[PDB]
C-alpha cells in the first residue's frame, strides 16, 4: 500500500455491507405484501433445511472417495476421515435430527428422490464450482498463495542471517578499505522489487550508468549439513550526469526470476498473469513481515517499480538517488 | 509411490462413481413409485432455476467488494471485474432468461424468500467449505507453498548444480584422492526426512557419520550478485567400526523453512500442515525430475519416517541399503 | 494511573446505575400501561423459574464431563464433584423445590420438553458465550491474568531481596572506590517500563548519550537448592549536550521481555494485541505492590514511556533527567 | 499422563455427547406427546428471540461502564467499543432485526417485562459462572498464572543454559574430576514438588543428599545489566552409608513464587489455587519440552506428591529409580 | 480437635438442613389444604416486602446517631455513612423501588403508620436482641474474639521470632556443658495449656517431680525502639519414682495468665464462662497456626490438659513421660 500505489489492500467486510441492505429490502417487501406471517417462517425453515440436507449426499459422495487414502493421509481412523469430510459430527449430528424431525412431520420419499436426483446432476455436471473471485479471497484468507512461502522462505533464510552482521562488515571495510578520497559506502541496504519478474543477472545492464565498483566481506556458517556456506554482497556506483553521485548496495529478489522461470515451463502450469498477481502480493508479504521483526528497517529499504509501457524516460538512477535523498 | 508408502496417491473419480450409484437408485426408487414423469420435470426445472437466481444474488452481493479494489487488482476497466465475480457474463445471462421463463411453470414472495435465505446464509457463514474440498480444489488449481519450494529449489540449485558434477568429481579424484582412499561415486543423494527436524550437521544422531574432506566451488552470478559460490562435502560410513564406503550427502533447506514456519505466529502456519506439505513435497520433487533433462541418472533421493517406537532406526544402514544397489 | 495517562484505572460501578436507570423506565412504563398488577407479577415469577429450570439442565450436562478427572480433580468426592458444577447443593435445592411447585400449579410435560431442546441447541450451537468485555472484567475481578503472575514474581524474586541492601552498597562505592573528582552516584535505583515490550539488551543502543560506566559490588545468596546466586547492578552516566549531567541505577524490567518473546511463538496464543494490554497492566500492579511495601519508593522509582509513532525528537535522556530533578 | 497419576487432562467433549442424548429424549417425548409441530416452531422461536433480546438490553447496560476508558483502554475509537461490547455489530443487527420481525407470531408489555427481569439480574447477581465454567473459559483461553510462569522459566533459564551444559559437564571432567570419583551424568534433573514446599538446601529433608562441588559459570548481557551470571551444582547420592552415584540436582523456583503468592493478602490468592496451578505449571513445562529443538534429551522432570500418612518417603530412591532407568 | 476431647470444632451446615426440612413440611402442607396459589404468593410477596419497608426505618434510625461521628470514624464523606448504616445503596434503592409498587397497587397511609408504630416499640422496648448462640456464630464467623488476637501476637512476637535457633542454642549447650553422664536434653520445645487459666509462676509447685537444673544460652534482638531484647529459657528433669526419668524443656504459655488475670477486675467486663469459652479456642487457632507454618510441628506441639473435678491423683509428670514415650 504504501510502496506502490498499485498494491492492492488486504479485502474488508464489504459483501457484509451488501447482505445487511438486501435483507433489510427483502424484510420490507415481506411486509409490504399480504402473506400470513407463520407461512413464510415454515417456508423458510423448509428451505433451511432442505438446503442442510443436500449437504450429506455431497459429503458422501466425497467420503466415498477419500477412503481409498485412509493408510496415507489419515493414519488409520475412520474418525478422522469422517471429520475432515462431514465437518463436526457432533453439531451434524443433531442439526441431521432436527431437520428430518421437522421434514417428515410438516409424498413424502419424493422429495428424497428429487433432491438425490438433483444432487446426482449438480456433480456431475459440474454446475457447482467457484468464481475466480472467491478463490482468491478463500487462497489468500488461510495462506494458500506461492509468493507467502517465497517470501517466508526468503526471509529465513537471508535476512534472518546477514542483517544483524551487516553493520560489523561495512563499519570494518569503510576504515580499512575504503580510501579517504572516495565517499563511504551509505548504509541502509537497498532491495530493488521489479514488478515485471524481469531480472537480469548483472545489473550493468538496463543503466549505463550503474557500474561495479569493488566488493564485501563475505561470511561463512553451517546449514542444512553442508557447512562453509559463503554469504557475499557487492558495492555499485551512481553516476549522475557523467560524474559520480554517491554509492550504496544493490539487490534484486530471487523469487521474482522463480517466479518469472515458472510462467514459462508447461509442467509448472502457472500462468502469464498469475506472475503478476503474486508478485504483487509478495511484495506486501515481505514489508509486513520486516515491519515487526527485531532486525527492523534500521538495516534495509525497499524499492518498488513498475516499467512505463511508453519510456517516459524512466531511470532506475533517479529512483535510487531519490531514495538515498532519505 | 516408491519413495515412502506413507506419500498419498492423487485423487481418482470415486466421486463420480458414487454419483452415479446414487443416480441409478434414485431413478430406481422413483420407477417403483407411481407418479407422472411430468411433475418430476417440472419440479427439477423449478429447482435448477432457483439455484440458479441463487448463484447470481450470491454474486451480486459479493461484487459490492472488488469495486473499490478496481485501480489495482483489475485495472480501470470495468468488465473483468463483473467477469471475475460472475465468471461468464454472456452464459450467465443466458442462464437467467432460461431460469426466469419458466415463472409459469404469489410470485416476488418465493423470490423475497429466496433473497432472505441467501442474506442469512451470508452473515451467518453457514456455506462454508469442508477441508476434504478445500484440498481438493487446491491441488487441482496448483495452491500449495510445497509446489513453489519445489520449484524454486529444482530451478536454483539442482538445475545449476546437477550437470557439472560428474566433472567435479571426477577431477577431485583424479587430483587429490588417492587409490588407497574410497573413491567417491556419483548419483549425488539427497535426505528426505518426513519430520522437517533438519540437524545443523549431520555428525549427530549418527555416530558413524564423520566428515571427510570438502569439495571445489563453482563460481556464478545471478540476480546482480557477482561471484555467487556453491559447495559441497564429502561424509565416510561407518561400519561396525570400519570403513563401508563413501558418499556424498544432503538434506533439504526447504523442509528446514517448513518447519521454521509452524513455529512463528505471523506466519499462521499449523503443525499438520507441515506434515502434509512435507509428504507432498516429496511427490513434486520426484514428478518434476521424472521428465527433467538432468534425470535421475545423476542424484538419488531418499525418504525415511523415524520410528515413533525408536526400534533402534539407523540412519548410516538406511543410506547403505540404498548404496548396495546403486 | 499515576505513571501514565495510557495506563486504565480500575472498573467500577456504572452498569449497576444504567440497570437503576432502566428499571426505572420499565417501572414508570409498566404503571403507564392498562394491565392488572397481579398479572404482571405472576409473569415475571414464571419467567424468573424458568430462568433457574434451565440452569440445572446446563450444570447436568457440565456435570457429565466433570466425573471422568474425579481422581485427578476432586480426590474421590461425589460431593465436590457436585459442588464445582452446580453451585451450592443446598440453596440450590431450595430453589429446586419452589421452582416446581410455582411452576407446577400455576399440558406442563409439554414445557419441559421445549427448554429441553433450548438448551440443547444453546449448547451445541454455541449460542450463548461471552462477550470479550466480560471476559475481561470476570478474569480481573479474580486475579486470573498473566500479568499478575509476573508481577508478584518480579516483587518476590528481585525487589523483596536487593532493595533493603542497596544502600550498603551505594555508601561503600562512592566512599572506597568513587573518586571526588566523580560526582557521587544518586540514590533511588531506576527503572524503565517501556509500554511496548521492546526491550533491547545493551543500553548504548536507542540512545547515543548514555554510556556504560562501571559495576558495583555483588551479593549472593543460597536459593531453592542453587548455592551463591549473585545479584549485580551496573551504573550509566548521562552525558547532556556533549558533558556530564549526573549518574543513576538503570534498569529495564525484564518480565516485559518475557511478554515480548512470548507473542512470537506459536504455541503460546498469546496474541500481538494482548501483550500490550498486559503491559499496561503490569505497571499498575507493580505500583500497587510498591506502595504498601516496606521497602517503599524511598528506594526506587518508576518511568513509563511511550514511543512516540512521528519521532517528536524524543530522547530518554531528557525524561531520566526530569526525574532525577526531584 | 506420565509424570504422576494425579495431573489431570485437558477436557473433552463430554458436553457435547449429554447435550445430544437430552436432545433425542426431548424429540422421543415429544413425539410420544399428541400435539401439532407448528406449535413446537412457533414457541422455539418465540424463546430463541427473547433470549437475543436479553443479551442486547445486558450489553447496552455493559456499554455504561466502558465509555469513561475510551482515551485509555479502547483508544479515540467509539467503533471498538461497541465491538467489544457487542461483539460483532452486522451480524447483532441483523439477527436483532430478524428477532423482532416475529412479534406477529399487548406487545410493549413483554417488552417492558424482558427489561425489568434483565434488570434485576444485573442488580441481583443471579447470572454468575460456577468454578467449574470459569475454569473451562480460562484453560481454553490461557488465562492462567502458571501459563505465564512456565514460559518465563522456559525462555529465561532452559532456552539459555540447556545448550552448553554438555561443555560445561566436559570440561569439569577434564580438568578437574578424577577417575576414583563417579562421573557425573548429564540430563540436569529437575524436581517439581507438587506441594509448593521448596526447602532452601537439599541437606534438609534428605540426609543422604550431601553437596559436593560447584560447575564453571556462565555469563550473558541481558536487559541494560552487564554480565549476568547463572551457576549451578553436583550432589552425591548415599546408598545406606555408601555411594551409589551423582547428579545436577534443582528445584523449580516458580514452585517458590506460588508458595509466597498464597500467604499475601493483597495477591488475592487461595490454598486450593495453590494446588491447582502447582499441577498445571507441570503439565505445561511437560508441552513446552516435548517439542523443543533442546528436548528431554538435556533434562529429567520428576514430579513427587508427599504421602499423608508418612510412610517412610525418602527422595534419594525417587531419585536413584531415574538414575537406574536413564 | 485432635489436642484434647474438650475443644470445640467449628460450626457447619446444620441450620441449612434443618431449613430444608422445614421448608419441605410447609410445602406439602400448603399443597395439602385447598387454597390457589395467587393467594399463596401474592401474601408471601407482601410479606417480604413490608419486612424490607421495615428494615430501611431500622436502618434511618441508626442513620439519626451514626451521622454524629462523621469527622472521627467516616473521614468526612456523606456518603461512607449510608455505606456503614444502610449496607449498599443500589441494591437496596432498587429494592425499595420494587417494593413500593408491589405494595401500593396489591388504607395504604395506614399500614406505614401501623409499620412505624411497631419498628418504634422494637427499637425503644428492646424486643429485638440477639441470642447468646448466634453472637457467638457471628464473632466466630468474622474472627471478633480475645483469644484470636491473643495467639497471633503469641505468635508473632515470640515463635516466629526463637524457633528457628533452637537446634542451634541446644546444640551448643549440649557439646560445651552438658555430660554424657546426665541425658542428653531432648529437642522439640514442650508447651502447656492448662485449660483453667491457673498459671503457677515456679513450676516446683503443683507437682514436686520436677526440678530446675540449668538454664540456656540466650538470644538477643532489637524490637520497637528497645535496644537489646533478650530471651532465654530454662531446662526441667522429670523424676519418675525416686529416679530420673528424662529432660525437657518446659514452659507455660503467658496469654493464659493474661486470661486468668483479666477476669477478676471489675473493669475488664470479662466473666468467668468467658474465660473457659476463650481457654479452649486459643489452643485451637494456635494449633491451625502452627500446622501451616514453615517452623512447623518439627519443631513443637502442645500439650492440653484438664484438671480432673475429683482430683483422682492425677500427674502432670506422667502426661509428659508419655509425650516423650510417643515421640520417639
Ligand atoms: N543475494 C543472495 N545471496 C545468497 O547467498 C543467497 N542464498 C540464498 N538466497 C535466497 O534466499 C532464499 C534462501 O533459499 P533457501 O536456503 O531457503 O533454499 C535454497 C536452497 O535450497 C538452494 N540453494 C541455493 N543456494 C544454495 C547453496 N549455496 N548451497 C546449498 N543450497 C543452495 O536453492 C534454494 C533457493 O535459493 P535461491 O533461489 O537462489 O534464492 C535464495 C532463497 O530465495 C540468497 N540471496
Ligand atoms: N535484571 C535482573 N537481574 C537478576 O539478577 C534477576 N533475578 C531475577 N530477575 C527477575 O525477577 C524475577 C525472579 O526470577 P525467579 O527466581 O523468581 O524466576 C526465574 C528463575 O526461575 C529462573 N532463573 C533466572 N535466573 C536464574 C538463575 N541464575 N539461576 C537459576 N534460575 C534462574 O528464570 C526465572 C525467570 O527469570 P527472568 O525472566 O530473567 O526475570 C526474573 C524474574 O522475573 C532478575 N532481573
Amino acid at each position: 500500500s504504501s510502496l506502490h500505489p498499485s498494491i492492492p489492500c488486504p479485502r474488508g467486510h464489504g459483501a457484509q455491507k451488501a447482505a445487511l441492505v438486501l435483507l433489510s429490502a427483502c424484510l420490507v417487501t415481506l411486509w409490504g405484501l399480504g402473506e400470513p406471517p407463520e407461512h413464510t417462517l415454515r417456508y423458510l425453515v423448509l428451505h433451511l433445511a432442505s438446503l442442510q440436507l443436500g449437504l450429506l449426499l455431497n459429503g458422501v459422495c466425497s467420503l466415498a472417495e477419500e477412503l481409498r487414502h485412509i493408510h496415507s493421509r489419515y493414519r488409520g481412523s475412520y474418525w478422522r476421515t469422517v471429520r475432515a469430510c462431514l465437518g463436526c459430527p457432533l453439531r451434524r449430528g443433531a442439526l441431521l435430527l432436527l431437520s428430518i424431525y421437522f421434514y417428515y412431520s410438516l409424498p413424502f420419499t419424493w422429495m428424497l428422490a428429487l433432491l438425490g436426483l438433483s444432487q446426482a446432476l449438480n456433480i456431475l455436471l459440474g454446475l457447482k464450482g467457484l468464481a475466480p473471485a472467491e478463490i482468491s479471497a478463500v487462497c489468500e484468507k488461510g495462506n494458500f498463495n506461492v509468493a507467502h512461502g517465497l517470501a517466508w522462505s526468503y526471509y529465513i533464510g537471508y535476512l534472518r542471517l546477514i542483517l544483524p552482521e551487516l553493520q560489523a562488515r561495512i563499519r570494518t571495510y569503510n576504515q580499512h578499505y575504503n580510501n579517504l578520497l572516495r565517499g563511504a559506502v551509505s548504509q541502509r541496504l537497498y532491495i530493488l522489487l521489479p514488478l515485471d519478474c524481469g531480472v537480469p543477472d548483472n545489473l550493468s545492464m538496463a543503466d549505463p550508468n550503474i557500474r561495479f565498483l569493488d566488493k564485501l566481506p563475505q561470511q561463512t556458517g553451517d546449514r542444512a549439513g553442508i557447512k562453509d556456506r559463503v554469504y557475499s554482497n557487492s558495492i555499485y556506483e551512481l553516476l549522475e550526469n557523467g560524474q559520480r553521485a554517491g554509492t550504496c548496495v544493490l539487490e534484486y529478489a530471487t523469487p521474482l526470476q522463480t517466479l518469472f522461470a515458472m510462467s514459462q515451463y508447461s509442467q509448472a502450469g502457472f500462468s502469464r498473469e498469475d506472475r503478476l498477481e503474486q508478485a504483487k502480493l509478495f511484495c506486501r508479504t515481505l514489508e509486513d513481515i520486516l515491519a515487526d521483526a527485531p532486525e527492523s528497517q534500521n538495516n534495509c529499504r525497499l524499492i518498488a517499480y513498475q516499467e512505463p509501457a511508453d519510456d517516459s524516460s524512466f531511470s532506475l538512477s533517479q529512483e535510487v538517488l531519490r531514495h538515498l535523498r532519505q
